[PDB]
């Protein structure tokens, strides 16, 4: 079986796709993200809080991607394939630093796509259900951090 940090690590690759469904293009950069124990932190650049409404939606999508138990494929590529294949898509706020010459691309099909060395479980399905129980911005720094747990 899958570890639970595993699980909750593949579950950002799924609350990240989410979250651009519904937030849009102004959400696309991660900043960061972690894992401890069943617990997940997506960190993106966004410019304001979403609603209550926005949040449920996020977590909504998020879960029937986990129910519709899509493959989380997985690509490893030269990096300039990876470029040519998935452009800036693949890359999060900070770009892989150019002295990696391999990239390894999760994809989820029309969902997300990011360049990551991580484990992953083979599907959404595996992963679980998903709830969120914090939302916080910070406009200063312009990041919003989503904080969920994998039931
Ligand atoms: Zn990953």
């Amino acid at each position: 079986m899958y570890s639970i940090e595993v699980r909750t690590h593949s579950a950002l690759h799924v609350v990240k796709g989410a979250v651009v469904k519904v937030l849009g293009s102004e959400a696309k950069w991660t900043y960061s993200t972690y894992v401890k124990g069943n617990k997940g932190v997506l960190i993106v650049k966004f410019d304001r809080k979403p609603s209550d409404e926005e949040i449920r939606e996020i977590e909504r999508l998020a879960n029937e991607k986990v129910k519709e138990n899509a493959p989380i494929k997985i690509y490893e590529l030269p990096r300039e394939e990876a470029e040519k294949m998935f452009g800036e898509d693949m890359y999060d706020l900070f770009p892989v630093p150019e002295d990696v010459r391999i990239l390894k691309v999760v994809v989820i099909e029309d969902w997300n796509v990011n360049a990551c060395n991580k484990e992953h479980t083979k599907t959404t399905g595996e992963i679980g259900p998903i709830k969120i129980r914090k939302v916080r911005f910070r406009k200063s720094k312009g990041l919003l951090e989503i904080h969920f747990e994998l039931l």
